[PDB]
């Protein structure tokens, strides 16, 4: 179990970030494994993967995902120039992250249709400090807690709607919670 930060563990990059609010425990396990337990958290994002990511990675994940409230399970990462926070959301709790967002299209990948959206974060935390930036979303219709994600299928679909990615920064399978509670235990490869 560790404090917020980034690093490398057992061959995998990890990032664990929170907004300073208590109630979250993040633990790195062997290999590509991590777990998170949270109770009345604030906002946090943690998981394992790669630094940098690539635009053609096939990401495998498996384990348990037991949110109680607002939470996401996603392939999650960033680019620079442009600065983009992106999500390929495989499962979520009580809140669909695209609520209120303008849909731009659909993509079929890895056994499901996904709906695609762009949103904007204004003056928020980011990998380069406080910033305004776009977010790109693919939201899986058929929720799951194990499988493989062909990231290129999403990135290509996004590109056809002008949702351009820059040079990749990190790319993880992330568990996110937003003022909620839950448990998750995920192995990445
Ligand atoms: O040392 C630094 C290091 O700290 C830095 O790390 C970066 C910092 O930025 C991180 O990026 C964060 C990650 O979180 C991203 O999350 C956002 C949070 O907002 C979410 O939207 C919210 C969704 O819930 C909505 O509320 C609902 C409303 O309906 C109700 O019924 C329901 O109960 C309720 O929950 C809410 O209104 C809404 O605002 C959004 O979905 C989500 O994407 C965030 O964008 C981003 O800022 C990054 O992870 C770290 O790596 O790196 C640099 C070092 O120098």
């Amino acid at each position: 179990t560790i404090q917020p930060g980034t690093g490398y563990n057992n061959g995998y990059f990890y990032s664990y970030w929170n907004d300073g609010h208590g109630g979250v425990t993040y633990t790195n396990g062997p290999g590509g494994q991590f777990s998170v337990n949270w109770s009345n958290s604030g906002n946090f994002v943690g998981g394992k993967g790669w630094q940098p990511g690539t635009k053609n990675k096939v990401i495998n994940f498996s384990g348990s995902y037991n949110p109680n409230g607002n939470s996401y399970l996603s392939v999650y990462g960033w680019s620079r120039n442009p600065l983009i926070e992106y999500y390929i959301v495989e499962n979520f709790g009580t809140y669909n992250p695209s609520t209120g967002a303008t849909k731009l299209g659909e993509v079929t990948s890895d056994g499901s249709v996904y709906d695609i959206y762009r949103t904007q974060r204004v003056n928020q935390p980011s990998i380069i400090g406080t910033a305004t930036f776009y977010q790109y979303w693919s939201v899986r219709r058929n929720h799951r807690s194990s499988g493989s994600v062909n990231t290129a299928n999403h990135f290509n679909a996004w590109a056809q709607q002008g949702l351009t990615l820059g040079t990749m920064d990190y790319q993880i399978v992330a568990v996110q919670g937003y003022f909620s509670s839950g448990s998750a235990s995920i192995t990445v490869s």
